[PDB]
């Protein structure tokens, strides 16, 4: 989507002091976060409900069986995690207009309390691997269906990748909290 | 679409003197409504159509109740949205040029009227989630037919997410109108 | 389409001495209607055509009825309209290089004209709603037939709100042509 | 396509001294032709071949009857003139660094030339209108068969105006072309 | 793709001193190439394996046929060639930094030899039409078969316009090459 | 995607100290990785799976056997690569504002690791060439199967090419590492 | 079916004593209307409905328009009308058990009476001629649709072959009434 | 099917003495029951299910609806009918060879048992007309649907004929249950 | 069809006094026409409107276009003209009851007038072959199509073999009307 | 198929002495049974595996399903019930010739025995009712599938018809053999 | 067909007086030629032009390859055969009426001709196998195409069966040719 206007907003955004560990922290989120999903990501799961077949005769099959599957696709929950962590780095524009280290500290810890709940929901809502095939026993299907995924591999991939990387953040968000006392 | 224009718009009306309520209130509109709409919820609504089918073989009832089930897409009403909330605060261009805190007041009373006037429309046209069956009985469909829903659980958690979000700058507007008096 | 050019040349163009009833005129066509339909309108008309269906047998009937019955788009007529409108505004540009308050009212004149004859013909063109169904009896269709819309409901709104919108702007033309005397 | 990279070759190429015809000649030029392409006509012409059927079984006449029908389309046909006629303007450029009214004669006589070769040959390879309907006997088709068009009223207007623009523009050239005599 | 890139690195690279030859070379290249193929050769090339068809009902004998009769597109072809081409001019931003007329003869050297080459692959991939039906004798199609190609005669023209320019080009090297001596 | 993000933090990032051998590496990297990557490898994967057919009636077995012969696109390895070998000159921004040769160092030890490393994960992931047929025995298909691929040629003669560009970065780099000693 | 029954039944009712007239009316009634119907009619009306269509969509349209321009196949017609003529002579074989001229008249009243209503019948059923087309306004049809018929000329050659025959035999019957007094 | 042994049967049990009433009570059941069925009745019902259609998407529920509205042919009915009517006369054939008017007035009795038991039933089973539409809410079908039925107007008739030949056998069947008091 | 009641009426009908040329005719009729039309024909003609097919999209043309074509099939027409020359021979069993040489002559007569007519007639319908192509310009089929025929080779082996045994035939009627004077 | 073998068969077989519970016997088999199957069942399982579905796009699952819902069909076992229960009464006609009321006994012994199992094997076999459902796990279908019947209610039917009549003969045959003592 | 009145046609002409060889040619004749062709050859041939396939997508050139493939089909010309050799012997029924060696010496002569020239027509019309592909460059097809056979396997072993019997007949034709001298 429209990537230009975040990164005009995180411009104004990193003129506040940081320590080395939050400017390591920042050079992670923009590298391995912003630019991967926003280049990479977004045409892997493009095809995802067209590529996705059931082996049936029942009309409103495949929609119910995609839609109890892949409950929320994952780039999404990529893109909506990137926006919620760079918050409250995005809250010192509208604190420095009010002026015009309390409040680091505030931001430290809610950034951590982001960072770790949306890691434990990735590892809740997906897992570690995309399967090929899936079991589906869900309305209009009668009894249990075999249903077949589009590119399980490349999106394994991007699951361990992005896991790897939200680990590293928060490896880097316990070691500033450390850091502060 | 073209969000950048808006942007500009905006960047241009927020030269304006506000309170700490309304520099929250900007804060929340500008990350929770429009990065979010802008950027996650465009394709989120691009096979609603073309993944909607009804178990039947009459010709054009699938438009029938594609049409009488999603009357307005979701994404177009808060776009709307979005442009309506942001009216009062790009009126002070065209106060400014006229003048080279009452009007402050009157911006606020819209503002509130608007949140208000919005978040019940919300509720009345959608509810509280998108389920994924639908019974049709609009001609040409024969009686009552059943249909299938693309996507239902991540057109569910948007409506929530929004709701929530509007309820929010609602609270935030009543506020500021019992903190003017 | 490429609407920051137009948007660099109303830039260019709003730089003209103006009244009140001017400014507010310039503030409902740029929000009312250049945000809405840079938008939002695009995405509505875009399967027309892909979603309009005959009960038929006969190759060629989908083109002829859909061509009977939508002979230029909504949105199309709306981009002209929007362009045709801003033109004597974008003749300031124009007049201010041969330089280096009759224009003003000239200008005033043709756009009071521009803006009535649009509405006209935005009520012959089209009228208040879009039917779901239609009546076809074109070659190559034998005798008539019927045809099914996609998105009536959807882009009924859109007529009456453009319809309302556009009486908006023809009541404050009127007004400064009064204004002028 | 990419219209910003010709907008900034203009806004360098119109520095030259120019006469009152001149200037209007490039009103006409940058409002009626430029953002009517470039916004407007791209999408008219996108499902032109997808939306074109023949009455036959045989494989490969769809194929052969629209190109023979559409030889070239229109929409790049107007891109390729706006592009030639823009040249003489965009030779300043190249002339100007030279020296760091004899090439102002010259560019007249040669944009004369290009304005009436391009509205002569729209006049030969397209007419006035675009009818619904063709008859095709070229191989593999057997003897003659017909074919229907998608949207031919909404390309006979496009044609009607644009020959109207073209018009107007080389009526400008002329009268520009008697004033220098 | 991305053109706004190589114009802003095409600006940096147009400070180096040159010849009236060396200037009339960069126009020709920056307005019958960069803009032609960035603007309209896109859209020509979009359906071509779409809209190839072959005559039999033998599985993947189409995907034979495509990459037998166009192994590289025209568009990437050109696409390259302007990359290439402006490869000499591109070394002076990596130049002139070093320093902080033997490279302007190098870089002619370099230019021309280029410029012959991409020529004369031009002649011997493609040749100076495009025909409407294919022979093809590809496993796993069964001996001859006959295929049939889309938009033919647009992409004639295409093809004898580039080699058109391509061959004004090498002409205006040579007359710089033999300007230097 | 969005490539003029990665444009505007790399020319943040070319203002550090660099040799002779450090600036054609990265003229290299400029011109024959991104700008043919962000131009002209994006469409030719565009139907990679849409016109891969597989010889059977089994459904799921493309989807299988797409995935078993392509389980990491071609084009989005060399994205990943290009943004990660970028990485070392991307952290010179970090570093500048920690201030405010050890670091040069440290950077070419590891620019090196990176292009050999992938140099030969590209070697062993694809090869030299791509087929035209592929032989599948995964599940769900029966015993053997053939399948056949898009555009086979033309992804060769990409993969050659970018084996070649990264062997020339390795040699720079390596010629670069002998340098320091 | 089974006309070797009605011939073992024929072959005893033909022992009555007869006049020469009602001879003759017997061979007229073996050969013209037994033989023809009972070797040549059946396969003609064999392919009636499966190759009867009309040009719609709507599922059961073919059913309404066939029953309603065919309520009763002529080949059955026919045969019910041999079935029942012979009625009068088969009676003979329970009347002559019965005595182990005033039957004879008794019989030719009712041969005539019904030779001459199946003759009227024939021509308010059928007509003269079976068209190529029918138009069908029956539902679920929607208004009138075309239908077109299968082996239309002949049928016509057998509704003018029979309606002939049948008359010849009314002229028989009314010559041996005439011939009692 | 095999109408030629059932003829050799009744033709030794019609050796038995009879009264006037019984044969013409077995002329009725020779001509009008037996010799229309087994010529006539054998092709009207041959395409019943394949001629049988219903507006769903439903694997299955054409089996099923046309079950429920046709649980016994027509044609066999009135075979097994035929069949149990004359059971009664060929019982003569086993009590003859036993000696070699208490049994006729058996067989009178349980004759008329046979005749009315069956007409009741054949008005219960079918009713007086076949509807050319039925309305059907039988698992797997979803709700209500509608199915068409195949020759209607040419089953009304037979349903006719056969209720008006029963009756008539019924009376004589009652007319000589009085005879014999 | 019932070939075994006209057997049998045959065999009825040649106790009647023949000369030598009567008898070679009658075993000429009895060999070469009802044995090869009763045993071999009949499946010739079974596919014949199921195996004919046109080159459209129109429906209804091939109905059209094989009753254009095929107006009566041959198979009737022999079985037809075989029933209608051995009516004279027919007669004879009338007209033995009746008395119970003039009639020999009247005999010979008409035979001769029908052998002559229908091999007149089988040279006006159809002529000497059955060609594999047919032009068919009739309603409802666009200008003139193009359909292909079903066993032709097959078809001309059987007309031009008809034809020599039909002139055989009226070869020794001729003989026999010569030789009574 | 050739009934009237057996019919003659019979014809022969049936000069044998018999008592009076043996000749009731036989015409409870001539009836109830030969003549129903040889009439009626024959076109009852026509359509058998042509109107039976799975809901699968597996193919193959078709036949596995139809073949282990109906091992035999109920049609093949009854006739060769019927051929099996007759072959004692067949074997008089052997055992005559050789002696050109001990074989009766043996007769009567053997005839017993095979009512009897036929008997418990229809039991076994089918059961008492046709269900319109069956549930399918058999290779290749994957898991469970369901699959629907043709014409259940009247297979039903003729199930509990023909059980009854085997029924009735197994009592007669126990009341002779108790009768023989 | 109807063989029957073959059969009874040949039991009236085999009782002229015949040699030991000429009885045991009709032996030959009626066992290996007559029950085989009417008993197991017409179900062989039925699917012939339903199971034929090529291997292309033109209208109309499985018809053509299947006619120039199979010119006459197999059985017909072997009824033809059998009908065509039996008729020196048929022509003893009407040789028998005109007395009521020298005919025995011709019809020897002319069934040893009729024998030798069937059976080298066989040998030159089929050949002795029936291969499994088909190779057709016959109008409409497109070049040469490969077609595919029904049952060649089963009509090999007819083929080679049937030459032998015919030579076998025709070594028994000229032993008793050589007996008479």
């Amino acid at each position: 989507g429209e990537w230009t206007i975040l990164e005009r907003l995180l411009e104004a955004a990193v003129q506040q002091h940081s320590t080395m560990i939050g400017r390591i922290l920042l050079t992670v989120v923009v590298i391995f976060r912003i630019l991967i999903v926003a280049i990479v990501g977004e045409t892997v799961y493009d095809d995802e409900q067209t590529m996705f077949v059931c082996n049936t005769l029942q009309p409103g099959c495949n929609q119910a069986c995609y839609d109890r599957a892949f409950p929320i696709s994952h780039i999404r929950y990529w893109v909506f995690q990137i926006i919620m962590v760079c918050t409250p780095s995005l809250c010192f524009i509208t604190y420095s207009v009010h002026q015009s280290s309390r409040f680091y500290i505030i931001q430290v810890v809610f950034r951590n309390a982001l960072e770790i709940g949306f890691l434990v929901g990735q590892y809740f809502l997906y897992g570690f691997s995309v399967p090929g095939l899936y079991e589906c026993n869900r309305y209009p299907c009668i009894k249990e269906v075999e249903c077949y995924v589009s590119r399980p591999t490349e999106k394994t991939v991007f699951l361990v990748f992005m896991f790897a990387v939200s680990g590293i953040c928060v490896v880097l968000n316990l070691a500033e909290l450390n850091h502060l006392g």
